[PDB]
């Protein structure tokens, strides 16, 4: 355009959006990892909380 | 305003301004879930090491 | 510059831009915390594994 700040203005706002954007899926994808993480835990105490009575 | 471009850029930048303020929000919330993941391993194991010494 | 608005955006997108790079590292860091409770989950998993054919 004629405005050379404008235009680049303009690219670094529609690089940022896509920035956001992926670093939005980067959280929502390592939500599965720390789930897997607090799950395999739960597993591990459940599993000693199964043999407790049994074993001191 | 006078400008069409500037009123979207100017539109975008509050958008990404609080965007990055909810993802910081998300990923702040996360860290709590990872400690808890974290804290539930140590509980699993520290459980074991004070029984290891019993069973093999 | 000439104009006020457009200078507000230049600094409002320059802060952008940093305050995304950091969401970035905080995103990277939290990923080996992540894996350190995933990793300490499987170690209490696969001790308990190590004694589940003997004690029941």
């Amino acid at each position: 355009s004629s405005n050379a700040k404008i235009d680049q203005l303009s690219s670094d706002v529609q690089t940022l959006n896509a920035k956001v954007d992926q670093l939005s899926n980067d959280v929502n994808a390592m939500r599965s990892d720390v789930q897997a993480a607090k799950d395999d835990a739960a597993r591990a105490n459940q599993r000693l909380d199964n043999m407790a009575t049994k074993y001191r």
